């Protein structure tokens, strides 16, 4: 409506305090040229971006104006599971105040969304999500300060009768993807760049859709992963963002013109059903159709800044004291999903660890679908996936596993208490692919 490029409204802390009341409410709005009622925080889709600095106080009162219970997960924030409480239920009509201090050693793009087990997928799909940006002193170095910065919330949607389409049985098996492939709730927006270097914060807030990102004629310079900066920029030709992952990239516009940002074809192992004679058997859907995410218009005679030579040194972690093995398996036709052969039970503790120790987690995907594995509260360092060493050091909290692959994670245990790990194809979490970690 206003600036060519739609981005969520930003709410900033004031004098070190971000005090805000958000309502979760069915909201009529215009989206992608049609009128629809979505479930929104703060009356908008996506919800407002919260922008804070380390050591700020966040005081967020969530008013539940939905007809079902809900809660908030502060995705990626290494804060206490007593605040980021995955078992809390806020009944319809009730409110709850989340109060926490932003950790001192923290930077990057995080997000908030519901985490009430069994109702996550319908609520997230309906529009309940927003970003949280932790700004850092590193944002003052000239190579970042002088770049043009934008948030890109990647989230798809399907509408039916002016509401989010309901989940089908097949949706619970695959994770629901929609035909409206949106950026900040907008359909294929145009970004008319004014600076030759762009700094793009990227958030995959979809239930299940993957974004194999590629900018026409350009590489991307990765500078942050889910939970923090890399140590130095990493040049990549494309960047896969699984559900729940974040990244930040620098884009260095090489010449005038129009360049498409696309989600290239990607096969995550979703399944259909076919009947060819007697059959009635499951069959791969194959790769996603390519999608145009936005149009990027370069400015006249672009002369991008030099890349930063360094970002943030990654901490040297203490030697680990235990190795864990978590195997992921599937029962596709039952839409049931397991970790070490079990479905979630909120009464059952599955792993018991010691705060301020480091653990090695070997997560093995023995299913046929991609599974993006997420751990609350305790960001990790991905060492390797599928036997390939990871090409950078940075904090992550979601790691994608293709079929058969093992991820080896270095997991420093931070805040004490009971938290969860789960697949971030949230339909799979709702259907049991989640476990309980207790840190003492
Ligand atoms: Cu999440
Ligand atoms: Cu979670
Ligand atoms: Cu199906
Ligand atoms: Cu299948
Ligand atoms: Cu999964």
């Amino acid at each position: 409506g206003g600036p060519s490029f739609p981005e969520p409204k930003v709410v900033r802390s004031q004098g070190g305090l971000l005090s805000l009341k958000l309502s979760a409410t069915p909201t009529p709005l215009a989206i992608a040229g049609q009128r629809a009622t979505l479930l929104t925080y703060g009356g908008s889709f996506p919800g407002p971006t919260l922008r804070v600095r380390p050591r700020d106080t966040v005081r967020l009162t969530l008013e539940n104006r939905l007809p079902e219970p809900t809660n908030l997960h502060w995705h990626g924030l290494p804060i206490s599971p007593k605040v980021d409480d995955p078992f809390l239920e806020i009944p319809p009509g009730e409110s709850w105040t989340y109060e926490f201090t932003v950790p001192k050693e923290l930077a990057g793009t995080f997000w908030y969304h519901p985490h009430l087990h069994g109702r996550v997928a319908p609520q997230l799909f309906a529009g309940l999500l927003g970003a949280l940006v932790v700004e850092s002193s590193l944002d003052a170095i000239p190579e970042l300060r002088e770049a043009e910065e934008h948030l890109l919330v990647l989230k798809d949607l399907a509408l039916q009768g002016g509401r989010p389409a309901p989940h089908t049985p097949m949706d619970w098996m695959n994770g629901k993807e929609g035909d409206l492939v949106l950026v900040n709730g907008a359909l294929r927006p145009t970004l008319v760049a004014q600076k030759a270097t762009l700094r793009l914060r990227l958030l995959n807030a979809s239930n299940a859709r993957y974004y194999r990102l590629a900018l026409q004629d350009h590489p991307l310079y990765l500078i942050a992963a889910d939970g923090g900066f890399l140590e130095e920029p990493l040049e990549v030709s494309e960047l896969l963002l699984a559900p729940g992952e974040r990244a930040e990239v620098l884009v260095r516009l090489r010449k005038e013109g129009r360049f498409l940002l696309q989600a290239l074809p990607y096969d995550r192992g979703a399944m259909g059903m076919m009947d060819m004679g007697g059959m009635a058997h499951a069959m791969p859907q194959g790769p996603s159709r390519p999608e145009t995410l936005l149009y990027l218009i370069a400015p006249k005679n672009p002369k991008p800044l030099p890349l930063p030579k360094a970002l943030s040194p990654f901490p040297t972690l203490p030697a680990p004291v235990v190795t864990r093995r978590l195997v992921l398996t599937e029962d596709m036709m039952a839409a049931r999903f397991f970790i070490n052969g079990q479905v979630f039970d909120h009464r059952r503790v599955d792993l018991k660890g010691q705060a301020q120790t480091v653990e090695v987690w070997e997560v093995e995907n023995q299913g046929d679908m991609d599974h993006p594995f997420h751990l609350h509260v305790h960001p990790f360092q991905v060492l390797s996936v599928g036997g390939r060493p990871f090409p950078y050091r940075a904090w992550k909290d979601v790691v994608n596993l293709k079929a058969g692959e093992v991820a080896r994670l270095l997991v420093p245990l931070r805040e004490k208490g009971r938290t969860v790990f789960h697949c971030h194809i949230v339909e799979h979490e709702d259907r049991g692919m989640m476990g309980v970690l207790e840190v003492g």
